[PDB]
């Protein structure tokens, strides 16, 4: 029965990474995992339920991909942890399958109430972090942390929409990437 | 026909923007309005679709409201100061706080309200960013990403102040982060 709920959302993020979430229906979920539909729907009430623990899961691999990113590097000081989580941002939103589900079906299947939600609850800490961080080095002047992490997650968060519906998805990643790139060594001090 | 459409935009932008769109009923709006629920519903075929309109009319003013700002406020660089200065001014104001910051998002959805939020401000925002450019105040860079950036910068600024515990003091540190910001990209 744990084993069901790990095979429902294992499948569910292969086949909703692939073909997006409108497009897969919970009867080919049910297939694809091996398991009855009452069993299924013992586990989950319905189509949206599954997909808010495909987020959960989705977004742990966001966090631990990015702590990970950013720890290979090599920053020795707050401010290139800095420069280095923020490449490591656009790295991880451009993998096809965040691309669909956090990006693209999490904001009109959560609401935006829910979506803010969950993007808050896995960004906001490490954020603070970092700029806590930088500010103690003396890299950042002293100021209000939590308003600045959230206007930075504001910027950062529709850098990355911006990339997942543009024309040219190769171009604007590189071009949004010079523009975060000079807007934060504006903001640093080294 | 046209009438009936303008008596129920300002109708719904009243009520709604006094309650939020939640709080308020269409047949309520329609009465407000002075017309049948035949009319309206002829006119709109439900709720959302309405409020949809109401959107359109208030980003027009906001816009609007907000070249007027910055020209009474007398360089690119300290157009964009001001302008920056003009956009926590006019999201304070009650009936778009309510309509544009908390509903707007709920009801159109995140994709529709960037939609919508870029249509109206984008321009603006890449000719600010052009005029900086050519005055030698802002580094030659690729105009759109930048524009970008700053409306997602800004919508979450004043989305920040419009649900903080203590308004006026989210208000003035969200001000000072954002002066950083600018300041950081302009040149001195």
């Amino acid at each position: 029965s744990a084993a069901t709920r790990e095979a429902l959302i294992t499948g569910a993020r292969k086949l909703w990474g692939l073909r997006g979430y409108a497009e897969v229906g919970t009867p080919e979920i049910a297939t694809e995992a091996g398991v009855t539909r009452g069993a299924m729907y013992h586990q989950f009430a319905d189509k949206a339920a599954l997909f808010r623990d495909v987020v959960e899961v989705v977004e742990q691999d966001v966090m631990a991909r990015m702590a990970t990113l950013v720890a290979a590097s090599g920053a020795a000081t707050p401010a290139d942890a800095i420069r280095a989580a923020v490449d490591a941002w656009l790295e991880v939103s451009g993998d096809p399958e965040v691309r669909q589900l956090i990006l693209l079906d999490a904001p009109v299947v959560l609401g935006w109430a829910g979506f803010r939600d969950v993007a808050q609850r896995y960004s906001l800490g490490m954020t603070e972090q970092l700029i806590t961080e930088a500010i103690r080095a003396g890299q950042l002047a002293r100021q209000p942390v939590r308003p600045l992490a959230q206007v930075l997650i504001g910027a950062l968060d529709e850098a990355a929409m911006f990339i997942a519906t543009a024309d040219d998805p190769k171009r604007a990643r590189r071009e949004t990437r010079q523009v975060l790139r000079r807007l934060i060594d504006g903001m640093l001090n080294g």
